[PDB]
């Protein structure tokens, strides 16, 4: 009858055992007080699931599991069923595995089916995928875990538990929405509970697939679905979201969060399991297709997960799910994420360079938004939030109330001004620092690019003009460019010294901000601004950003923004001849960040090379263009692109957030030396033009 | 009786479909007029081997299909036997296929059944294995080849080919490194010829592997074997390092290069297939499992691959393969793949900091290197090189004959010294650059410093110092590195402007000089000359340098190289107190250029985490260290290793040499944000110790 | 974790069991000192390899268990696995073996599956090979055995050895170079550790192509490999010119003389188990084919390859394989099959 289960998000951290096991323990004493006699964690728990190549080393394998003999050696872990997940190697080979215990036994290791090779995802690297479905082997266990344990071997595979009074199944993270999933058939060997332990990654707007999966699966098979995942940042560019649910026979019970501050959230549930009884009776209660295909083999477990608490226990009533607009996305991921680098990091600070244009805007609106979710934590009486920021700013009675005192200690914003920046943005800069509470600086570059040109006049005996002063289209860039690069000097000198010069230990991460739209296009300079130690904003779209500022004026009570919105986007680093004023982003780029992110999704969502993507154009602008001119915008875009991929190569780490980065360390992997005319698919596309321009 | 068979190395570039097709039917026409009836090609050689995520692409598919069209209906392959590849799509399920036409006919289709998920490698990504062994199925023709062919459909899967006097068999690169490779059961069934199509890329002195390999195999196996493979750099960090073969009975009878500026090279051997059938029936125990063996499908072939030129058609001879020493290696690989670099981006030449020291004087040796195998690859009558030659140079009449005349054209070193520079370094550099022909500029950087330093005091109120003025020890090292990066605006500023003020048109790529030792530790400055364009000597360890550069002085005639190898390894940035001599970078370090290179060893190669590492370490220094000391030196490397990995994310693509790269992008996937402290692993480390105090 | 193993090369001499005995217990001896608790020995050792027709005869069988039967009882072969090789007689069909004991238990008897038949060698001749892969027959010991070991049966077939921490395969000198080798399917069922008694003779220039071999297959199939070989002239022609040798995952930890004149040279290597499990672990392709591998049966053996001597017992590290020039090999060969010849002909000289 009635049973209490547990699921959970965990802030786990890559190789960070210590912590991983505290956390782990933290979760199952927390279910415990809430009555749960099963935990199930996040896929790769112990060991965190971002540990990329360390994989490899046999010493990941070996922690993981003093860290499981820590767990079984644990009272907490009394008279509940836990369900944890490590690397094991079963007769040589790795496997993405839940280990799942009761009372300091192991009673069945269950390793992954399907593996995820897509994006970010690469587990065929170090793992391989169990093949003997609906078969176990006997796995031998490490002489540290039998002297523990009291068991020589134990049940490996593809198995499901049997208890008094319930049957519980595994399905690990992607097998959910793989072809042929383990529920199907758990379904119709009559499992009541499924647990899928993840680790799946934010991704902007798609937060509504994982809920209506489960939904779905436990509305169309019946019975209880667990699952959970990784909330945080393990180690590196990604800010995994845990959305741990709890749904059964097509409703939601619990909902857990997509962004918070909390090392540890449990969710917990109170399910009468002759609902699914009477749910699955409601369906189909006979027979089905005719199979007859191997069964599921069946670990018995001498345990009853509903034991006797039903005289005060309540029933957990059916919830909605609720979601976060795309701009309260925007405004809590990054957030969160920054949050976990500067404190794992053990940095002093940010140092951001702040331009009084949109984008370095945006990025310090994440800074302040993350302010507020740390004063918000802190007054909600999380402990591990006051300990951290008492520690990053020394403060052993510091207790932040107000977001901007905060800010102030935590964030440093400097505007770097050339010959040619107008009064107006050095303003807006000054007034949105002003507003958030940062410590700002500002200064004026030109003392030290009088200084490079006059090494280079000295050496070379010429020298180099603007464009508005006669110089050649390439002196006008270079000189543009020094400016850029001494920006980035002067950027990476107050990040190491500007704490030391106001009296003060410690250093400053720089803080980037390209947005994914720029960085495709490779619209920057190399080794400017650009490149920073991470960029929050990289994987935005630039109209994302301005909507996401726009968000912010009412949210935050920032009127600083406004100007910004509606000031022109332009770059003042070089002079204005008279008759004529300064050329636009878009109007350099030679086309709209709108268009721009079209080609962006048509290239990576959609897989289109250029001919392909010509094909799509011409259709989708058919009214609005011609076949020459769609051609014409192709060719223009896979070009530039193609010019300037290696700008990506060396591009600041970036938060991930679109399916459409370009990103080339883990999401987007391509040459950098392309022939950059694609004479042949070019001219493909011309054969297509020729053929259409054939038409009265 | 005797057969003519030919096999190649291409330098392909991913998705240069015109061009990759060019190279295709030149190696074919070759062939031919050498008398061969099949010819070989390398791995997925129509589309380039590395197009990474470009699979995804129905593109990349479809044009690899219309090249493949092309070399159906093309007059040059009639007659002759052609083995090309390409990814094929087929129900659905991508492959890295083989395809073996004739005369305007598709013979098979054979996809890849092991893939390569390790290093550089990960076709899992993108492709399936085949593993249907010794089946075919029906791969229905796309309507384009079908009105060209008149074929419906061809067998696709692990068959053979049979035509009236022997049978050819495909082993696809990898699958001849793998347990149970087809050659077996192949040579069992009577398959007389192998033919693998390789992209492997270079390893520092791994060339032997291959060949040993393939020698082994013919020896235990009997029969021929050909090898083909890319040669050259394909648009990323590999050089593939063609070294195709032809092998029979265990001897070697044709040898490719492993590094030469040919974009085609073809060998031939004529052959007795007697000698086969002979050497197979003289193995008692073999012929015991051949009588016993299960068959291959086979497609018939009406066609003869020894014709009427058996006519004294001279039987080729036995060869020794002759190999190159490591410094042979080194001075040739890097070098061509710059080569390629140079002509692939269509740049105006080289950009090289010159500091006088050992691992930038290797840059310069290999460019210099270049320069050479140019005029040796033009004097040789090489009508490609010539060109590209002109093209660089924008002279069509130009002949390079002297190496020092060509330097001078291509390559610009730039020697920038501080404050503190000595007058040795100076003419160290300036004394290298005159003896290999490069235009040399000669700087000081002092007068941008102050700019800068004055640019932080006007806005800060304070001035920092160098640790011999009493700085502390932040204000020293912001001061280095604020030099270090100055020199990088400067290195940019004459990249993009140096030709300009020569009076000439373009621009330079800048090279890089951080080795793969420095990279792993993070010995480096973010964002200073160790950023740069690529960095030829990147994945190469310090002693091989040395030795590298030791080796130049007699091979090139370069003695400014001697006071440079005998030289003190010091960074002139700070000022030196008297009483004091300046710090050697090995001290800087904390640890000796060859421990370190144990570390990165023990680390990438033996897989081993800092537990392990301690371990390993604590049995092989036993004599020299005690295991207390041990810990602090693998603690000390963890530490540091860890306190820098995010210097690795935006750190410039180095050419791939050593397999215990740190080179974040591909090769060695880490997190960037590690608990430094390493908890967990320092704690089981630390019982070690105290352990091994106690007993003893 | 670290287990340490001993190979060696022995000066046998047909029929000559007394002398054939001492220099088994001698390297047994050399191996114990020197902390193995595994050595393998050559093909055929016990009756040394060149016997040729005297195969046929039962006395060779009935004084090779003899041998065995001192071997056994010997206190220098207590806590030390030995594989010993002679031929034996099963279901009356003459089989090469190895016969695998510890302290006074043979383990297992693995007969040789394929047969050299060709240049000096006509194994044929007299012996017939092991036909069923991957099984396992009872056999029958004789009765003077039987009241040594208290034994009354012991696996006689294509099986693999499993200790507490390792697992043990043989591969019978020819059984290398045959396509489909034993160590290929072995690898794949998880056989650490490969076994291989050889006896085979000097051929000019051809020592590089044993050395390669053995390193190409543990670089592709990972695992330590064991080889052992006869050295010297055993009463004919021929010279074995024992390379013995230990390797693993692609690497050489020991090299053993072509010509010395040494009755018994023993090598011995200190390896760490994890590395051929880490290594393997890294091969993709290898890990895919290895979780659908065909099984080997296993003869379970209470014993630990690793002890208590763990106590920083130093690691070996890995060599290069040092060649004689062709010159050298002439100065070295003949030279010592001249000293064998001499003192085994019991002569006073040359002329
Ligand atoms: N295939 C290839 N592989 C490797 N390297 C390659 C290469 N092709 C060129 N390169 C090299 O890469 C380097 C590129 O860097 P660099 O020479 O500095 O120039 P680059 O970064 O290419 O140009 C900067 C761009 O930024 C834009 N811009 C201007 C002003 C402000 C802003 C802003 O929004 O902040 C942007 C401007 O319109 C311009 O197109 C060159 O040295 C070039 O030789
Ligand atoms: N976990 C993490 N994730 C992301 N970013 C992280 C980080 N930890 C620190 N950071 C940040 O990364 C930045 C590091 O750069 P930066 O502050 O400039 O300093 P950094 O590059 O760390 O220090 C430079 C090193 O170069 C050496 N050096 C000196 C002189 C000459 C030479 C030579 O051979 O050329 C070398 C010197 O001994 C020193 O150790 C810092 O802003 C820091 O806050
Ligand atoms: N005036 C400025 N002050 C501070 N940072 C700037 C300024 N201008 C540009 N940046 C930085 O440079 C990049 C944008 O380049 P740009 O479009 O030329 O303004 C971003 O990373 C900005 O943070
Ligand atoms: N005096 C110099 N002149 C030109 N390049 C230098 C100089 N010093 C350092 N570099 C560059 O900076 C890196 C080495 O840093 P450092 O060890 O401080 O000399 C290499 O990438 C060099 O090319
Ligand atoms: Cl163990
Ligand atoms: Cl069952
Ligand atoms: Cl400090
Ligand atoms: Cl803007
Ligand atoms: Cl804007
Ligand atoms: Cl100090
Ligand atoms: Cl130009
Ligand atoms: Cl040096
Ligand atoms: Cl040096
Ligand atoms: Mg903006
Ligand atoms: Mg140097």
């Amino acid at each position: 009858r009635k049973v209490t289960v547990a699921t959970c998000a965990l802030n786990q951290w890559a190789l960070d055992f210590e912590g991983n096991l505290q956390r782990i323990l933290k979760s199952i004493e927390i279910a415990k007080n809430r009555g749960a006699r099963y935990r199930l964690g996040p896929e790769l728990e112990i060991c965190g699931y971002g540990c990329w190549d360390h994989y490899y080393e046999s010493d990941t394998l070996l922690h993981s599991f003093q860290v499981l003999a820590a767990l079984l050696e644990s009272p907490v872990t009394q008279d509940i069923i836990c369900d944890v997940g490590m690397p094991v190697m079963h007769r040589n080979v790795r496997y993405n595995c839940r280990v799942i215990f009761l009372n300091r036994k192991i009673l069945l290791i269950r390793p992954k089916m399907a593996l995820a090779n897509e994006g970010n995802y690469r587990e065929l690297r170090w793992f391989t995928p169990w093949s003997r479905s609906r078969h176990t082997e006997e796995y031998f266990l490490p002489r540290m875990i039998q002297d523990l344990t009291k068991q020589e071997t134990v049940p490996f595979g593809d198995a499901v538990l049997v208890t008094w009074d319930t049957c519980i199944g595994s399905e690990i993270c992607e097998e959910l929405w793989t072809p042929h999933s383990p529920h199907i058939d758990m379904g119709l060997d009559g499992v009541e509970i499924i647990t899928n332990a993840s680790g799946s990654h934010h991704v902007l707007r798609k937060a509504n697939t994982r809920v209506d999966l489960v939904t779905m699966v436990t509305s169309k098979n019946g019975g209880i679905y667990l699952l959970a995942n990784q909330k945080g940042c393990d180690g590196d560019r990604l800010y995994y979201d845990g959305c741990a649910m709890i749904a059964m026979n097509g409703s939601v019970f619990a909902q857990g969060s997509q962004f918070s501050l909390d090392d540890v959230e449990v969710l917990t549930a109170t399910l009468d399991l002759e609902d699914v009884r009477s749910y699955r009776a409601e369906i189909s209660s006979r027979n089905l297709a005719a199979s007859r295909a191997s069964p599921y083999p069946r670990v018995k477990v001498d345990f009853a997960l509903s034991c006797h608490e039903d005289l005060l226990a309540p029933i957990s009533e059916p919830i909605e799910w609720k979601y976060h607009s795309p701009e309260e996305e925007i405004s809590l991921g990054p957030a969160c994420w920054l949050w976990d680098f500067l404190r794992r990091s053990q940095q002093a600070g940010f140092l951001l360079p702040l331009s009084g244009g949109v984008d370095s805007a945006a990025t310090a609106c994440l800074i302040y938004s993350m302010c507020c979710q740390v004063c918000e934590a802190v007054r909600s009486g999380n402990e591990e939030v006051l300990a951290d920021v008492r520690t990053i700013v020394n403060q052993i009675s510091y207790t932040p109330q107000d977001p901007r005192d905060l800010c102030g200690r935590i964030l440093t914003t400097c505007y770097m001004a050339s010959k040619n920046s107008s009064q107006e943005t050095c303003t807006r800069a000054r007034e949105l620092a002003q507003q958030i509470g940062s410590h700002h600086i500002s200064l004026n570059i030109d003392p030290a690019v009088k200084a490079v040109m006059g090494i280079f006049s000295l050496v070379t005996g010429k020298s180099p003009l603007f464009a508005a002063h006669g110089g050649s289209s390439r002196e006008n860039l270079a000189l543009q460019n020094v400016q850029a690069r001494i920006r980035m000097v002067l950027a990476y000198l107050f990040a190491q010294l500007s704490l030391w010069s106001r009296g003060v230990h410690g250093g400053l991460l720089v803080l980037g901000s390209a947005n994914v739209d720029e960085s495709l296009l490779g619209y920057l300079t190399k080794y400017d601004c650009s490149s920073a130690d991470i960029n929050p904003i990289g994987g935005i779209s630039k109209t994302d950003l301005r909507a996401f500022v726009q968000f912010c004026i009412q949210r935050f009570q920032l009127p600083a923004l406004q100007s910004i919105l509606l000031a022109p986007a332009t770059a003042e680093l070089e002079p204005l001849a008279d008759g004529q004023v300064s050329q636009t982003d878009e109007e350099d780029m030679g086309m709209t960040y709108a268009e721009l992110s079209v080609y962006g999704k048509l290239r990576k969502v959609a897989k289109m090379g250029p001919y392909s993507m010509f094909c799509k154009l011409l259709g989708m602008w058919r009214h609005i263009c011609t076949p020459r001119q769609v051609a014409d915008k192709v060719k223009r875009f896979f070009s530039k692109y193609s010019m300037n991929r290696h700008k990506m190569t060396t591009l600041t780490p970036a938060y991930h957030a679109e399916n459409y980065s370009p990103e080339d360390n883990r999401f987007d992997l391509r040459p950098f030396l392309y022939n950059t005319s694609w004479p042949w698919q070019f001219r493909c596309i011309e054969n297509q033009v020729l053929q259409l321009e054939r038409a009265e």
